[PDB]
């Protein structure tokens, strides 16, 4: 039974020595811990206008954004819009090319299509360019058989999986996982009027934001730390989300599809087996790991959600680092924002040796 005295310490003692290593300016830490939040603020959100952090500062989330874009297209699943078994091309039957049959919506969305890149290319601009660009795809590998993670992958997961509500891919987010978790500063683009607390972001001492497609669903959102515990406590213990498709959605985003290695894909969400040792999930993050083709072995049915994991995503932008990780069975949860994307090991081993203090 850690008290609120200790915690604030191992916090403080944890992350100090953190953002002094790794010349980070700002950054915003929740902890969840005994049914709350708890929030820890460090340093300076724009360090030439003197402003600090607060609970109110905005992050980029860089690729946490994929979580939401997981729990919307489960949302979607559970309101019988979609399905995970149906080919892609029932939701782009302009999308002719036969490379793509045997191509599942769960293969865009846990990036086992067969090779989709990590990146859409700059040149691709609208829908006819979007059309382009998949319908040349040559798939290096068969469908369901190597994981490459990949915002070309999920990305159009998230595009496809809107198209029956009707609704753009922003609008149908902030009105079916947003608004009703009273997510109520989190954004793709930042209202002029939110511009106040836009942190800036900092790379190479230079202070950078993002600029303003399947980008809202890879890399961006934008949210402070009370937005960010709020959702990972949504997602920690789904039986209090009162909506029944949502509950449902936030499941199926942790559930687990494929194994690769030491982890398992689900859909945003990505977990480990609860108890794991710090050095499985620091390894795993490393760049040469994290961004390598590997091979996949097929979860069939997927497994529901197993409350003894270690469910997290790292993301970031050039200006900004982040790390969300939580254990159901414990029900304890971190989130780490900062203004300065740093090595994705050192996130890892933070917020790792912070929840260990709390097990």
């Amino acid at each position: 039974p850690v008290s609120e005295k200790q915690l604030a310490e191992v916090v403080a003692n944890t992350v100090t020595p953190l953002m002094k290593a790794q010349s980070v300016p700002g950054m915003a830490v929740a902890v969840i811990y005994q049914g709350k939040p708890h929030y820890y603020t460090f340093g300076k959100a724009d360090i030439a206008a003197n402003k600090p952090v607060t609970p109110q500062t905005l992050f980029e989330l860089g690729s946490i954004s994929k979580t939401f874009t997981g729990v919307l297209g489960g949302d979607a699943i559970a309101r019988g819009e979609i399905s995970l078994d149906d080919p892609v091309t029932r939701y782009w039957p302009q999308l002719t090319g036969k490379q793509w049959q045997g191509i599942r919506m769960l293969d865009l969305a846990t990036y086992t299509a067969g090779g989709l890149p990590l990146q859409v290319p700059d040149e691709v601009t609208d829908n006819a360019s979007l059309l382009r660009f998949y319908q040349n795809w040559q798939p290096q590998w068969k469908p369901g058989t190597t994981r490459l993670y990949a915002n070309a992958s999920i990305g159009l997961f998230g595009a496809l999986a809107v198209k029956p509500s009707g609704m753009p891919y922003e609008q149908a987010m902030t009105t079916r996982v947003l608004k009703p978790l009273k997510l109520d500063h989190t954004w793709i683009n930042v209202p002029k009027a939110e511009e106040a607390h836009y942190a800036w972001g900092y790379r190479d001492g230079k202070a950078v934001r993002a600029v303003r497609m399947l980008d809202a669903q890879a890399y961006g959102v934008k949210t402070n730390v009370q937005d960010m515990a709020n959702w990972v406590m949504a997602n920690m213990a789904p039986e209090n989300v009162a909506d029944a498709s949502l509950k449902q959605g936030i499941a199926l985003a942790q559930s687990r599809y494929w194994r690769i290695g030491s982890m398992y894909q689900g859909l945003g969400w990505e977990m480990l087996n609860w108890p794991v040792e710090a050095n499985t999930v620091v390894e795993g993050s490393d760049s040469k790991v994290a961004l390598a083709p590997l091979p996949v072995a097929e979860v069939n049915p997927p497994a529901p959600p197993v409350k003894a994991s270690w469910v997290h995503k790292t993301g970031s932008t050039g200006g900004f680092g982040s790390y969300v990780a939580f254990i159901p069975e414990k029900q304890i949860g971190i989130v780490m924002l900062a203004n300065t994307s740093y090595p994705n090991p050192a996130r890892v081993e933070a917020a790792y040796h912070i929840l260990e203090a709390l097990q």
